[PDB]
């Protein structure tokens, strides 16, 4: 089973290459507790933004260019991809755009957070249908002390 994992602005808009504006290290946990002990597939714009092997997960760059760093395993199409990951009970795509966009078709779960931040930008979160998809967890937070905006985790699983 494939599932979508993403940090979604206002309107479904998501990162392109530069870090987005915002800091919510309570998204980043949600993030690690969702992932830890799973295999990860990232396109090579999230990678980059990471800017490290995300630990104790299986990390899966799908990328058209060479690899560049050994830590990590570099493949060149969504076959590639998931047959890396083997045999396990969920695999989490992480982003970016083109990423979510190949993997949506097989996913059947998305791990969304909706932060409330208007952040310019022509790249979004493909389209899924509101009525494709059973709401199963949601769960609303503040901004505080420590992460910048309000934040909505929602789990949701293909109808
Ligand atoms: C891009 N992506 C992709 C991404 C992102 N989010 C997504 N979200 C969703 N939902 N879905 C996705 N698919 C998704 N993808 C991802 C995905 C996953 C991850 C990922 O890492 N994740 C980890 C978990 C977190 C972690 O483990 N993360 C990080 C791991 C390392 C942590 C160990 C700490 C090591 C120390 C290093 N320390 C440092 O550098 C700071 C230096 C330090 N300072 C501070 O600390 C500090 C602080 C506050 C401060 N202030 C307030 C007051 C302030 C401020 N600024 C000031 N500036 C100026 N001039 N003047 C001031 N007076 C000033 N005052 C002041 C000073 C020091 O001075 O010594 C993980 O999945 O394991 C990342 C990206
Ligand atoms: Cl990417």
């Amino acid at each position: 089973m494939i599932s979508l994992i993403a940090a979604l602005a206002v309107d479904r808009v998501i990162g392109m290459e530069n870090a987005m504006p915002w800091n919510l290290p309570a998204d980043l946990a949600w993030f690690k507790r969702n992932t830890l002990d799973k295999p990860v597939i990232m396109g090579r714009h999230t990678w980059e933004s990471i800017g490290r092997p995300l630990p104790g997960r299986k990390n899966i760059i799908l990328s058209s260019q060479p690899g560049t760093d050994d830590r990590v395993t570099w493949v060149k199409s969504v076959d590639e991809a998931i047959a890396a990951c083997g045999d396990v009970p969920e695999i989490m795509v992480i982003g970016g755009g083109r990423v979510y966009e190949q993997f949506l078709p097989k996913a059947q779960k998305l791990y969304l957070t909706h932060i409330d931040a208007e952040v310019e930008g022509d790249t979004h979160f493909p389209d899924y249908e509101p009525d494709d998809w059973e709401s199963v967890f949601s769960e609303f937070h503040d901004a505080d002390a420590q992460n910048s905006h309000s934040y909505c985790f929602e789990i949701l699983e293909r109808r």
